[PDB]
């Protein structure tokens, strides 16, 4: 996309100013050698005027108040070339200070990489790393005011430049060794803050952490507390440590599975279409494979799909006993279960992967006929018989055909 | 307002106290010069004492027990004019430190300033800009002790002030420099008070940013994890990477139109008489737009209207199809739908922007006469068949209309 | 209370031992003079073994396993008198470092004052100030430590320990000035592990704080992100501002009132038996000062009163229009309505503070007779049409009753 | 599990050289004497790739696409011995700081570890101890570069270790006392990227510490918090202070018996058949104890079973008075209550642990014969008559057999 690289190269220029210009204000002999930069880059600063505008159109346009607005009001500010004019008229300091109005184009641009970033990105670890960006730049232009406030000497620039850095990072990680410290008066104030400010921007990075690991493993600490309540209310009601265990083993499986998701919880957050499809092919030529449901509609067939009740049974667990009266069937999703008798001796069958049992019970109110077993966790969807009737009330022609 | 005024004037004066008092404190030579504002100061420090009395009386008076209780109780202890007489009389240390119980006033006008800016500041950030101004006002006294237990010399007063507010601004924000350090033990019991105060109060300042973080994009966290959770579930029941990155827009449809918000949520949130309202002009004139609902009582409207129930359909998705037995009506809000055949080859019609489709079946159980599918995200709200027999029974007299 | 003032007696004892017991490691002299103390305390100390043991079969004794078990196990090994026996002997440092077993007594003052104070106090802020209680005592430990790391010399022993507290809360705060510092091998190894050890408790300090604040406003917080969550979907829907000035003012009146909590989410808290008196003394001779349910059985007035249904009314707000059907009557609470024509130009009467109105409806199906608009907030009750109905069918004498 | 104790010797391996690595990068004479080891790390460091992919096959193998992925790739590539071979050359720093490759099998231990002790450790607690446990192998490693970039000196190895282990803990834990301080210009380099790096790992601590204390009473918390949100609604509600007490006890038993949690919504955190059991053996042999359920299919107690609610009566409250029309039963779980006249003067019996009353309204619609009243908190159970008729339309035989 032009849009994406375009934004990239702006960027990559306003991260270039903001490393450049206190340098440069610093060092006012490192403004000619660069001068071909600077220029490109203020092309940029004004060539990003009216395509933000344009790259805004694009995505559902509706209102562009430039030139007013919290928004494109610092975009716009830092996109006059002062700094070039500053530089090239060589003013003091009070007046040349006004060159750090081009780096006002920063929060435009931690906005842009927000909206380019926040969808494979977490909001948290985006604001975290725009923080530690800024706050880099931020380092630099302190330990460029740092050096704005030593006293002239020959040291070697890159060296003092190294001693400043030092100063503030010192400074802003609240480590604070010492070793190098304010002399003047005006370096006090300027450190007093810089240490404010430091010590905010680091509060600032130990929030936005705390933010981030608190719901590093939302979903495992919801399911771990979820499953500390029910174990707790349980021990209360002096359940049986058997029960007990089935219950934690239960759990476990579920999380295992299903990162501890309820089914109809998530189902829940879908709307009737995507719900409809998702509930269809789950059950994908899995609820029509049935004899019951063939020849039926496909209108028939999605009114069974979105009124299926998903239910897990774990291993050794009685889904359906032979004899008991029997409300409803049941389709495997992923598990297995065992067909056996009343006496459950005799394995009758073996039914895993898609195909279903005790669907006598949706055509009469005998009981059933023989126990169905689980072999291990079941994961398979109840259909009840008071739901089939209901839904088989306003379909009057399988109504008469599922007597057959 | 008067009252907000008043507080803004109040706050103001306190702020002189808290800056003067421990600055006048060290500083004897200071009192005599700003004599002249305490008094006026004083006069508003008594003035306080009715007026907040009678400002709380026009918001809900009910009961005022002043003189007693948490509450008014450090107002009227900071109201008395303590600090005139003691800087008169100058008496020592030990006793005039006593002038600090007109600073007792600053929890009264944080809470002040809490209630007339709790609606539109976040309590959080309101909290955290509190804690910043006493962290400040707090510094400044820390200061002003620091000189009080300074050795006597003839330094000039700012720069001897300038050094105290450097060291309490590295104590505060646990830097600690070490250049200037304590040297006699009173200084050194200062320090270690202080060193437990900066931390305590730099603590408070970073949990402060962490809640305040912690919250910062709570919708597009919660979206987003809603969205993890949804695409989790969808991966363990081997959904299709098509309905995948479909559900995938959806979500993303939703996020950037109502931030990922549930309309059905968000209306159980409101009341009856409010909900109704918002869901009559949310359908403003697009309700009464059918012919059904023509010559219809308001009503029968308002029955229809909160018994509606929103849906998003997405791009290429099929609402009801040709030869569906169809239970159900459809309001398009702000989507677009194409009504074509069975065969959907010949286009029938478009329609958006508060029209309708599927009337028929809310009249007669005929299947559908074409198929309608959703050019983009429909946004349309759902009315059952079921429930609109549920509301026509109770009014006979549009039941019989609506044979016609 | 025996049990509580024995409780304190044992914390007191408790403290004073971690405040003695290193500090007389560190100066064996102070031994003699605080022997009559030590085996009082030390009394206390065994005294403790079985009233404890009593304290806790009051308070549902079940099962004590004393002597074993994470609990219980510390208290009694801090029972035994060892430090009495090793500062009798004399015995060097690697040996009567075992003294500190006295301490162990620690965890369980923690815990017993958790249980007499989980009540009136924030399980938050009561961990944070045993946690603050702990670093005090583990920083009077820490600098002792550093004491018995120091070289010997014949600096007082007042002043040595205002040093070594002043470079234990350096640490422990990391704040470390760093003027005074390890010199030996062992003072640095000892520095290393404080150094650890503070920054873990600075860290707990720091998340403690940030646990308290992240609650410290959450009905505040949650109003105002339900609020900006209706907001945000009320301006999707392109909702008229008026609309959306009247919900805000609504939610303004909400939380001014109960705290934005929703009236029923808060009964269903409630068990029968409560919600059953909660709504009877809400509607306390309210519910029977209307006629139709004069002369009825309680149990009746009990089957309206569960089915009651709160609603708010904003000022301005038709509760029934003259001429609507009509399938509700209202209890107002505290709020007024007033009683117009169906031109709302006549005021028939203004109902407020416990009276009725709509009761017509309750026993025919014949329209209003008049409009009723809420002149403010009403708070009132609805009961519907149907769930009198409902209610009534299994009330045969009453149901024949209210025909007059 | 041979699995386990394998993980547990990788993760010493790993932490051995992690300890090792750079201490012999440091220190090359350190390399010959522990030769024999490495080579049986190395071996063990390549016995590690197929028993993982082994490992991970016996659990779901699935896919195991080793060689690639972000799983498993670091493994591998830690897994080569390039420590032996650049340690045998001698290769100058810049080429022989590739041995730290070794190193980064440190992420799959970490990440094996938290497989293997997810279930009984806390998430947020294990994430803290591997930081912490990383923290402590990087200050190793940070110590080890602290001498690499040190001025040569005769000074003993563990004595300058030691000097760097306390300058890297007093730069990871931002104390930075000062007395050791860069003194070179890549010393200071390294001290500002180190400083960088421990301000982001004490946030990374501080953060966790947090997520670890903001749940740490996650139930006390959500409890006292529903308890605020009751007693501030009946609080406007002016409801009477002696049923504000009597709810504060009752929220006091809940909290003290299931820790606040509502037993409906623990159960529907159980599937069906677990809840079926759940509720089966919490009413074991209970259920079956009353007549009018004796001599009946096990199905139907189970159908009486899943539709018993659960409600808790506080002392002195009535569940059921004399003359009360009656339209459910109760079973007592673990409560006590007395039936008594309609007078509540003669006690008729005393009921607790597993008996029942009301059931004559199970079988007529008469009023009650006699008071119920609760002796202390009951949690009995409530099954309604109307339940108890729909579950009863589907057995016809104890339909007619329940006549008796
Ligand atoms: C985003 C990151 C932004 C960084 C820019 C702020 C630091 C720039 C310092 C330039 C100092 C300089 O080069 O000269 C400032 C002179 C001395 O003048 C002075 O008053 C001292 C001014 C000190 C810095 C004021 C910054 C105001 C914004
Ligand atoms: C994006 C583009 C960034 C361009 C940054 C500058 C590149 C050129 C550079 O770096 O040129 C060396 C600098 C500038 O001054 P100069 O030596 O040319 O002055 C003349 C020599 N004289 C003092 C003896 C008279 O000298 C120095 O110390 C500057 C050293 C580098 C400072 C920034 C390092 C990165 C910081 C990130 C945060
Ligand atoms: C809200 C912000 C409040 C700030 C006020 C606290 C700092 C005031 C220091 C005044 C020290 C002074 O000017 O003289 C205190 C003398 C020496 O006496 C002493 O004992 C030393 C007392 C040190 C400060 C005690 C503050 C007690 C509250
Ligand atoms: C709101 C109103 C606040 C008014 C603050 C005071 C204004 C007057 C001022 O500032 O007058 C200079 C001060 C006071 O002492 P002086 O020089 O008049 O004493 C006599 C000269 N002598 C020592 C040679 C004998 O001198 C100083 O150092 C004080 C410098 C300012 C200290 C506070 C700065 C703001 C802090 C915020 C937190
Ligand atoms: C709860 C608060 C608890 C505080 C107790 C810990 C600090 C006690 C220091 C006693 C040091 C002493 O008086 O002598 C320790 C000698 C030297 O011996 C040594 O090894 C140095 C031992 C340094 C402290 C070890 C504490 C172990 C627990
Ligand atoms: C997990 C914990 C991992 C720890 C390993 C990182 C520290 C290793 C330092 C080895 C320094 C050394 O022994 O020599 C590095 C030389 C000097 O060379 C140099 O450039 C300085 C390199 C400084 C450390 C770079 C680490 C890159 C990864
Ligand atoms: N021999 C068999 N082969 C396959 N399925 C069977 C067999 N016997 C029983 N079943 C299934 O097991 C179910 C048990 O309950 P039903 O008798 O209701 O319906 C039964 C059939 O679905
Ligand atoms: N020619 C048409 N012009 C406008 N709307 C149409 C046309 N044909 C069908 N529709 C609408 O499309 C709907 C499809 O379902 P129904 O047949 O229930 O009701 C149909 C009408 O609402
Ligand atoms: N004159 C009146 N005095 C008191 N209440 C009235 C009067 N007229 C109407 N109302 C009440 O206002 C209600 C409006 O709706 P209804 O007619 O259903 O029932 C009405 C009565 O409860
Ligand atoms: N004498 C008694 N012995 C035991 N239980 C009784 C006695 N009298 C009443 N009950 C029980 O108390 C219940 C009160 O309500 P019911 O009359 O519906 O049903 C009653 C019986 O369950």
């Amino acid at each position: 996309t032009y849009t994406l690289v375009w934004k990239v190269w702006i960027l990559a220029v306003t991260l270039y100013y903001a490393i450049r210009i206190p340098l440069t204000l610093v060092f006012p002999s490192l403004f000619s050698p660069l001068l071909p930069l600077d220029i490109l880059a203020s092309l940029a600063l004004i060539a990003d005027i009216p395509l933000d505008l344009a790259f805004e159109s694009r995505r559902t346009s509706g209102r562009k108040p430039t030139l007013l607005a919290p928004s494109r009001l610092p975009d716009l500010l830092a996109a006059l070339p002062l700094d070039l004019l500053v530089f090239a008229l060589h003013l003091p300091s009070p007046l040349s200070l006004l060159s750090l109005v081009r780096l006002l184009k920063l929060i435009s641009v931690q906005a842009s990489a927000t909206r380019i970033l926040s969808y494979r990105i977490n909001p948290a670890l985006l604001r975290l790393l725009s923080l530690v960006g800024f706050i880099l730049l931020a380092a630099h232009g302190i330990a460029c005011g740092w050096m704005s406030l030593q006293p002239p000497s020959e040291n070697p620039a890159g060296t003092r430049y190294l001693s400043a850095f030092y100063w503030t990072i010192t400074t802003l990680t609240t480590i604070g060794y010492g070793d190098i410290t304010p002399s003047t008066p005006t370096q006090t104030v300027y450190t007093i803050v810089i240490e404010l400010l430091g010590a905010a921007m680091y509060g600032l990075v130990i929030g936005n952490i705390a933010s981030l690991v608190s719901k590093l493993d939302a979903a495992k600490l919801l399911h771990r507390e979820r499953v500390e309540r029910v174990t707790a209310f349980l021990s209360y009601k002096r359940i049986s440590p058997e029960l007990q265990r089935r219950i934690i083993e239960y759990f476990d499986y579920l999380w295992e599975t299903r990162r501890g998701y309820e089914e109809r919880e998530v189902l829940k957050e879908l709307p009737h279409p995507l719900r409809l499809a998702v509930a269809m092919e789950i059950h994908g030529d899995v609820i029509e494979k049935v004899p019951l449901f063939k020849g039926a509609g496909e209108e028939f067939i999605r009114d069974i799909i979105l009124h299926l009740e998903p239910v897990i049974y774990g291993p050794g667990e009685y889904i359906i006993r032979a004899g008991e009266m029997g409300s409803d069937v049941y389709f495997i999703n992923r598990g297995s279960v065992e067909v056996l008798s009343a006496d459950e001796k005799t394995r009758y069958a073996i039914l895993s992967e898609g195909q279903f049992f005790g669907e006598m019970a949706l055509i009469l109110r005998a009981p059933r006929t023989a126990t169905v077993r689980a072999r291990a966790f079941c994961d398979l969807y109840r259909l009840d018989k008071e739901t089939f009737d209901r839904i088989l009330s306003r379909y009057p022609e399988i109504a008469a055909q599922i007597q057959e």
